[PDB]
């Protein structure tokens, strides 16, 4: 059963992994879910993505103390948008080390976001430069190329069958891709596929704006993006 905490909802996905869900009632469309991850690794917790706001991200941190009771070593934030980086201030106040794509960190100011404290960079093949992600333990970071945004990154969880597509991958039942101005409609499909190819054993795909899916989300996402070529 999903567990409630204030305005947030947590679902356990593995022994060592949870999905956090927070919501924003942006007028025009109603109530809007966003999902990130919490990972326990030995005696520390790692957070992927904040909630919509500082308050809500506070809530997350409180729930972590209450339910897991281990210190939050680092967060990785996956896109320069409110639903992934809206609670950076809360992470910083609590002494959590924050990491994001250098491009994400560059776009943040103009987006009204607070930059992560550290910047990640990527090799030509999409894998994060080891030196920029020290002591990430089970978190495997991959840049698949431009997709929903120029900056979207993805995360796999070694030891588990889970991979995080962030805002790149949409549910396998999506009727539209919901690409906006900042979407790269030329490379989207190949970027979706590259993520699939990077995490080839992952059976459960977690995503920002939908409940976790099978590998069908990847191939449906790719097919929807081909149509925009």
């Amino acid at each position: 059963g999903d567990q409630r905490f204030g305005d947030l909802v947590f679902r356990q996905l593995a022994p060592n992994v949870w999905q956090h869900t927070s919501y924003l009632d942006m007028p025009g469309f109603g109530a809007v879910a966003s999902n990130g991850l919490i990972v326990r690794d030995g005696g520390r917790v790692l957070v992927v993505d904040t909630a919509w706001t500082d308050d809500q991200t506070a809530q997350i941190l409180n729930w972590i103390k209450q339910e897991i009771n281990l210190p939050v070593a680092l967060a990785v934030v996956t896109q320069a948008h409110q639903d992934k980086m809206g609670g950076m201030d809360a992470l910083h106040a609590a002494g959590i080390a924050t990491y994001a794509n250098a491009l994400s960190n560059q776009l943040a100011p103009q987006e009204g976001m607070v930059a992560a404290q550290h910047s990640l960079t990527f090799a030509a093949n999409g894998w994060v430069e080891p030196a920029t992600a020290p002591n990430f333990g089970p978190l495997k970071v991959f840049y698949p190329g431009p997709g929903h945004t120029s900056d979207n990154i993805t995360v796999g969880i070694d030891g588990t069958d889970i991979a995080f597509g962030g805002c790149l991958i949409k549910d396998s039942k999506a009727k539209s891709l919901g690409n906006l101005g900042d979407a790269d409609t030329e490379h989207y499909a190949a970027s979706a596929r590259a993520f699939g190819a990077a995490f080839p054993k992952a059976s459960m795909i977690v995503m920002s704006h939908s409940a976790p899916d099978s590998r069908a989300a990847i191939t449906h996402t790719a097919r929807m993006a081909d149509k925009l070529r």
